């Protein structure tokens, strides 16, 4: 298999150099983390998921660029990848920073590889247990590459394993439909919330899906809006320098943008952040719903965009820009409010 496999997706880069592994994965039936393990022994080395050593170790390796992406939406963000933490019980990861921010989720990360791409381009990239990319980090020039051999002996694995072993996803639990919610007593505690980390457990406590509980929760907390409009956003934050934070993550890893934006860009579908230090590239006709949202908490009021997809996952998140323990900033409250309500 492994052997094909890497055969198979060489051919195929071949004849359309394009095609991006993620891609080329798919057009060969088989997950990109597959795809990956493939290269073992050709030009990737497979590492031990030690999460609490590969994480801060990272760090050595000096400015890198992070990328994390969902189906629609890609993150890009320079800067070195400082400062870690990792919970008590290695499940939690943080990377806090002006520039790498970072919420990692450590129980579905599965496996880790380390790549060196002749072209050198260098990488750690993560995948999860259906094989789904979940992170990678990629050096750049103006990292320490002095670093990366050291780093990777110390972390590789014991067995070179080129095939990867693949869990099945956990079954959704079952969608409840609008009318089978208790929409008041959702409002309620819609009302009630005090750290926008508590809105999590209210539509777990209600069974309600994300964007359920937007529709069920009546416009002065969320409205739906054009789709079109946020790329409008994006531009009228441009012209105005307002630094704000934008949320790009997958169900294992969340990262964030917090800044003004300077340089956008369109290219047939993709709508693109072009920064010296960051890079979004958002593809527009992924996005089924979009949505201003309003959640009370005890630093005040908090107001934020989000963008989903046809299955209701988040593409992306826009807030303004603020510290814990503050309130957001009223140029960001207006320019949020600013666009009309379907």
């Amino acid at each position: 298999s492994p052997a094909e496999l890497y055969r198979a997706w060489q051919d195929l880069r071949a004849e359309r150099p394009q095609l991006r592994a993620r891609d080329a994965a798919a057009l060969l039936q088989v997950s990109e983390g597959e795809l990956v393990a493939s290269r073992v022994g050709i030009d990737a080395v497979r590492l031990r998921p030690d999460w609490a050593a590969l994480l801060p170790a990272l760090g050595e390796l000096g400015p890198i660029m992070a990328l994390t992406r969902n189906e629609h939406c890609v993150h890009e963000r320079k800067g070195p990848y400082r400062e870690v933490t990792v919970s008590a019980n290695g499940q939690m990861g943080l990377v806090v920073s002006p520039d790498i921010d970072l919420r990692l989720f450590l129980g579905g990360w599965n496996a880790v590889f380390a790549i060196a791409e002749e072209t050198t381009q260098r990488s750690i990239q993560v995948f999860d247990q259906q094989g789904v990319a979940v992170h990678k980090v990629f050096l750049a020039e103006a990292s320490d590459v002095r670093a990366w051999e050291p780093l990777v002996e110390r972390l590789r694995a014991a067995e070179q394993d080129a095939v990867l072993a693949l869990h099945e996803p956990r079954a959704p639990a079952a969608a409840l439909v609008d009318a089978q919610i208790d929409a008041a007593a959702l409002r309620e505690g819609w009302a009630a919330l005090k750290d926008t980390h508590h809105f999590h457990a209210l539509l777990k406590k209600h069974g309600a899906q994300r964007t359920q509980a937007l529709r069920l929760a009546g416009g002065e907390w969320a409205e739906r809006l054009d789709n079109g409009d946020l790329a409008k956003l994006f531009e009228a934050a441009a012209e105005s320098g307002l630094p704000i934070m934008v949320f790009v993550g997958n169900a294992h890893c969340i990262q964030i943008h917090t800044g003004p934006v300077c340089n956008l860009k369109w290219l047939d579908d993709w709508f693109n952040v072009l920064d010296p230090e960051f890079n979004l590239h958002l593809k527009t006709t992924g996005i089924a719903e979009l949505w201003r949202v309003r959640k009370p908490s005890t630093d005040g009021i908090v107001t934020s965009w989000e963008a989903f997809d046809p299955d209701g996952e988040l593409i992306v998140q826009l807030f303004g820009a603020r510290k814990p323990g503050e309130p957001e900033r009223d140029d960001w409250r207006e320019l949020a409010e600013s666009f009309k309500a379907l």
